[PDB]
């Protein structure tokens, strides 16, 4: 059980290189099973679940090979079942199964299992692949799809937003006879990127990045080259690093139309920044941020993925704010946490109140919500003293070794393999 010494305060600054979203080389990768050229996928992480796709794809019958890039030719996929070993670990697996059918007519995928039922994370892409004319069978632990000829395109109304089911039923749709319209599709930046692969192969869609989606179905997808777009996520996280230690960052390679919220809640903070075509800078000129009011909400709207940051940054600002989350219910363990490492904070309901101290001190923490333990390694950056985070793997799995990019910012971290 790895875990990362930090030891503080560190002011972060200098330049750290944005990797490819991972949220958005999932779908794109399992898109490229409709593929029946060579297809280049740039910019793609060196992620735990990147290995887990390759390798499912493989047992698919597509050849695949990576470094930057990862190269997948999938002209002769032929074994339409996704297997429990090599999906178990992954939820994203899901996404295979609407290419298949789409392509070959049939596909299955095995599926963890469950005491608990009713809006179970597979239902919309079940009920979004049977709009389109397949065929489903269920039997506890998998879902198998198939289509009497090809899929037919269909008005397809989500009763809520779901990034899963747009991804299924928008790549699906590429090959269905005919038009599909997605209302209150998914907008988030990656659903705006798998669209524009999927359109680098020959697919007609448009609305993307809006809440209806627009697809007119074409015979085959090509091939071609694609590069994944920016971690937004991994992106504001790097920002806020900087932001709550008096830092100075450029981070180079992304993408700063996606993280409109974001920017302007660091502006509000008190954060000096420019962006460029694909990068941002950002300056706080050695002073302690100012606290702000967080509200996350859906896409374009401030990112529930950025809140446990957020908090952080409040917790050691100048003044009292408070974060609201809207998206989930019980996404506050970063706040007991950093109570332990001196912070002032209550919570009421779906919302924390922070009142901002000077310096937070080293603590044994832990938390496994990804970005909430990424929180933890920053907060460990400018407390005084030595902050032990536990069962970082929850971090590793979601950021490309984030503990050399700190060490680069001028961090003091070490990876402990055990204690
Ligand atoms: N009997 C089959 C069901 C669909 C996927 C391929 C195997």
């Amino acid at each position: 059980m790895d875990k990362f010494r930090v030891q503080g305060p560190t002011r972060l600054q200098g330049e750290v290189t944005i990797s490819g979203a991972k949220n958005a080389a999932l779908p794109i990768l399992f898109a490229a099973l409709l593929a029946e050229e060579p297809v280049e996928i740039q910019n793609v992480p060196k992620l735990k679940d990147i290995d887990t796709t390759m390798k499912l794809l493989t047992q698919l019958g597509t050849k695949v090979e990576r470094x930057g890039s990862v190269w997948i030719d999938a002209s002769n996929v032929n074994n339409f079942s996704a297997p429990y070993d090599l999906v178990k670990t992954m939820r994203a697996s899901i996404w295979a199964l609407g290419p298949l059918v789409a392509r070959f007519g049939q596909g299955q995928v095995s599926l963890p299992g469950g005491s608990a039922i009713g809006a179970r994370p597979v239902d919309l892409h079940i009920f979004g692949l049977e709009k389109l004319g397949a065929e489903i069978k269920l039997e506890e632990g998998y879902v198998k799809a198939s289509v009497n000829g090809r899929l037919k395109g269909a008005h397809i109304v989500m009763d809520k937003v779901s990034v899963g089911a747009t991804v299924t039923i928008m790549s699906a749709a590429t090959l269905a006879e005919g038009t599909t319209i997605i209302e209150n599709a998914a907008r988030e930046p990656e659903i705006v990127d798998t669209a524009n692969f999927l359109v680098a192969l020959g697919a007609k869609i448009s609305g993307q990045g809006t809440d209806r989606i627009t697809i007119e179905g074409v015979e085959r997808l090509g091939g071609g080259v694609y590069r994944v777009l920016p971690d937004r996520i991994e992106t504001g996280t790097f920002l806020v690093a900087a932001a709550i230690s008096g830092g100075k960052i450029v981070c180079r390679n992304a993408q700063p139309d996606t993280l409109d919220a974001v920017l302007a809640k660091l502006r509000e903070a008190g954060a000096d920044i420019e962006t460029g075509e694909d990068w941002i800078s950002l300056d706080m000129h050695g002073k302690r941020p100012k606290a702000v009011t967080v509200r996350t909400a859906p896409h374009p709207a401030f990112p529930t993925d950025m809140q446990a940051q957020f908090t952080l940054l409040n917790l050691v600002a100048e003044g009292t704010g408070v974060i609201t989350e809207t998206i989930f219910e019980n996404r506050f363990m970063h706040v007991p946490e950093l109570i332990r490492m001196g912070a002032h904070a209550e919570i009421e309901s779906n919302t924390v109140i922070c009142h901002g101290v000077e310096k937070l001190s080293g603590a044994q923490v832990m938390a496994t919500d990804l970005r909430a333990s990424a929180s933890l390694v920053l907060a460990g950056c400018i407390a005084e003293g030595t902050t032990v985070v536990d069962r970082i793997y929850h971090i590793d799995r979601g950021y490309e070794r984030i503990e050399d990019k700190l060490r680069a910012l001028g961090a003091n971290i070490e990876r402990v393999k055990g204690e």
